[PDB]
């Protein structure tokens, strides 16, 4: 595409703006930026030849626009950029910029949980075939800053935000993991609204990846699928193996990841790494060598007999039941939950809540809503500060302290990195004499 004498209009600063706002200079074309958030971050990093309005909308300059680029964080229904489109004002994110000039192939994923799994997962799966691999989007660096016409293969992250935004990707092969109730803040059109921003990342794909278990993973209108029980790629139950077509491929023993949804977290990759064309050998060797990312039903301290577990991460509902189901405890889990729902029903959580050795403490914006699910067993505070130093005379030998939150960290927090970063601090203070 060719951008030289557009009036260009960028919403949303931070890593990912300044990557858009860097992108277009480098092509000779200023554009300008707006942030609805007053100061919002890298404002400080935005050059001043650069013009910029924060706090709001600026419609004269959207109205004005030949191309307005939209963060994945503003939603595309905003009264201000439906009036833009309804003008025929072309409007794109950093995803579709980004596909326009990618000169490699693009291995793209996205679902409700496991997409940072799955991406970094065939990341180390084609830097161990010794490809030149660039690996980011939705996680990492953004996907502009990634293009390098050194690169040998793109492994993007993307989210159903981004993907709104997107038309012109033609993955080799992308998949949606699964499809659970998430960002219902942006899809006033329910769960299939928030399905039909997924399934865009398969059109013009290559090969589809399919989760064989989640019927809203597969497309309206064949797919490789993964499973547990059944699929393409699947689950042998002997120890574990991971199966292609009913050959045995790796004993999951092998793997520094445990637990059922990681091991079809390593079907997932390895079925797209396959597809993408990496030697088998060499990504099942990455299988082998992942240790997991940071807030990601993380132990960050393990004394005294007492596990504490950074799943920061976790930022909606499926992710914590995918934390909790098949979850072993000795004594008392201490439950940490809070922050900002997205108007989720955190009821399918009710069910891994029973029994005498679960203890809830609950904050954030929707901590009354979460300590709900079972008042008896539930306390609730301000901040994950107040609710660490509550549970914490509490914690017993045997005990597993675990931050699994079910919400996003926007309310208190920068972000779920922060969150976790916070109590990692707090249970090395609080788990020791
Ligand atoms: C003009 C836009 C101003 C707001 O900027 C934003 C940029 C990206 C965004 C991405 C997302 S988001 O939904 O993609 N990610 C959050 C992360 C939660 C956490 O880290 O605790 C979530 O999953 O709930 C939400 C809001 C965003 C807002």
């Amino acid at each position: 595409a060719d951008y030289q004498g557009k009036n260009v209009v960028i919403i949303g600063l931070g890593l990912t703006g300044l990557s858009c706002v860097d992108f277009f200079l480098a092509r000779g074309v200023t554009p300008r930026v707006m942030d609805t958030r007053m100061t919002p971050p890298g404002l400080d990093k935005l050059p001043e030849a650069v013009e910029r309005h924060t706090g709001s909308l600026n419609d004269e300059w959207l109205m004005a626009a030949d191309l307005i680029v939209a963060s994945p964080g503003i939603a595309l229904a905003h009264p201000s950029l439906s009036a833009a489109a309804d003008a025929g004002i072309e409007i794109v994110g950093d995803i579709e910029l980004f596909c326009r000039e990618a000169q490699a192939p693009i291995v793209a994923i996205t679902g409700s949980n496991g997409k940072s799994t799955v991406t970094t997962l065939v990341g180390e799966m084609a830097k161990a075939a010794g490809v030149n691999v660039g690996v980011g989007g939705n996680i990492g660096l953004p996907a502009l800053m990634l293009l390098d016409d050194e690169c040998e293969l793109y492994v993007l992250e993307l989210s159903s935000f981004q993907l709104e935004t997107t038309s012109s990707l033609q993955a080799v092969a992308a998949t949606i993991l699964n499809v659970t109730e998430d960002h219902m803040d942006r899809y006033p059109f329910g769960l299939q609204q928030y399905r039909a921003a997924k399934l865009r990342i398969y059109e013009n794909a290559k090969v589809c990846v399919v989760n064989a278990d989640d019927a809203l993973t597969m497309p309206i209108r064949r797919c490789v699928s993964f499973g547990v029980n059944m699929g393409d790629y699947h689950l042998n139950h002997q120890e574990t193996w991971l199966r292609v077509k009913g050959e045995k491929v790796l004993n999951v023993k092998e793997m520094k990841l445990s637990g059922q949804h990681n091991y079809t977290n390593a079907l997932a990759a390895l079925a797209l790494a396959d597809a993408a064309g990496l030697p088998r050998a060499s990504s099942l060797k990455a299988l082998t060598t992942f240790t997991g990312l940071p807030h990601r039903f993380e132990v960050v301290l393990e004394h005294n007999g007492v596990r504490w577990i950074n799943d920061s991460k976790a930022t909606n509902v499926g992710s914590t039941e995918a934390a909790l189901n098949g979850l072993h405890v000795d004594g008392t889990l201490h439950l940490l939950l809070g922050g900002d729902g997205k108007s989720a029903d955190f009821s399918p959580l009710a069910r891994y809540l029973n029994g005498d050795n679960v203890r809830l403490y609950c904050f954030g914006r929707d901590g009354a809503q979460l300590a709900a699910l079972r008042p008896e067993v539930a306390e609730q505070t301000e901040t994950m500060e107040q609710a660490m130093r509550l549970l914490a005379p509490r914690v017993q030998p045997g005990d597993m302290v675990l931050l699994s939150p079910a919400c996003a960290s926007l309310d208190q927090f920068k972000n779920f990195e922060q969150r976790g970063n916070e109590f990692a601090r707090l249970a090395k203070e609080l788990g020791s004499h």
